């Protein structure tokens, strides 16, 4: 089926995913210059004080932390959305080296990963319907530079050892995902899509401006993870990131001067 590898990857998409040629496909090329101040943006609400985390799960393409979406317990609100979004899952797109693995790029930038903390809209009443609607995903991007260890990130790098291999899950409560932020809310806000099939054009994104910083250690440990089934032939799970699609007839606007 579809991956990142060198004949199922982002170029071969399109053929099983038409949209994947669309007008608001992610991720995107954030020109910092050319995006936009806009006052009238809100600062962001991220409420995460009573997250319940509950699994993490390698699904063949990254791993995601799962989180308990049946109640508001954790809800993004402000910055540019209208209403309430739900925290279902967090994941990570990360590079076979340093110098790529973020989705999103700055001036053409490309961070070492990019954490994605996927909320849906309570509106819809669930994520499947969510992902139909044009304002059904509001997705918060976190870029990652290689430098000081990231204490809050740690017990996430502890249990991959433990799901090395598609299909494995692992019991993963109380993880607190605000230990996963950068100091500042600062952000970049435009319409997307997801950035892997199905391709849906159903994503506010809202990208931090400022990157957080994880070791060399923590990332190696991402790296080690596989693509493929136990009892499969190793491939490693590296390089699993979509590159910059064409902005065509959308503005990034800035929450910061
Ligand atoms: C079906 O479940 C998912 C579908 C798509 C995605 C993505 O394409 C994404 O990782 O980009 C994000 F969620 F950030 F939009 C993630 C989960
Ligand atoms: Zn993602």
């Amino acid at each position: 089926h579809w991956g990142y590898g060198k004949h199922n990857g982002p170029e071969h998409w399109h053929k099983d995913f038409p949209i994947a040629k669309g007008e608001r496909q992610s991720p995107v090329d954030i020109d910092t210059h050319t995006a936009k101040y806009d006052p009238s943006l809100k600062p962001l609400s991220v409420s995460y004080d009573q997250a319940t985390s509950l699994r993490i799960l390698n699904n063949g393409h990254a791993f995601n932390v799962e989180f308990d979406d049946s109640q508001d317990k954790a809800v993004l609100k402000g910055g540019p959305l209208d209403g309430t979004y739900r925290l279902i899952q967090f994941h990570f797109h990360w590079g076979s080296l340093d110098g790529q693995g973020s989705e999103h790029t700055v001036d053409k930038k490309k961070y070492a990963a990019e954490l994605h903390l996927v909320h849906w809209n309570t509106k819809y009443g669930d994520f499947g319907k969510a992902v139909q609607q044009p304002d059904g995903l509001a997705v918060l991007g976190i870029f990652l530079k290689v430098g000081s260890a990231k204490p809050g990130l740690q017990k996430v790098v502890d249990v991959l050892d433990s799901i090395k291999t598609k299909g494995k899950s692992a019991d993963f409560t109380n993880f607190d995902p605000r230990g996963l932020l950068p100091e500042s809310l600062d952000y970049w806000t435009y319409p997307g899509s997801l950035t892997t099939p199905p391709l849906l054009e159903c994503v506010t994104w809202i990208v931090l401006k400022e990157p957080i910083s994880v070791s060399s250690e923590q990332v190696l440990k991402f790296r080690k993870l596989n693509f493929n089934g136990e009892g499969e032939p190793e491939e490693l799970m590296v390089d699993n990131w979509r590159p910059a699609q064409p902005l065509k007839n959308r503005q990034i606007k800035a929450s910061f001067k």
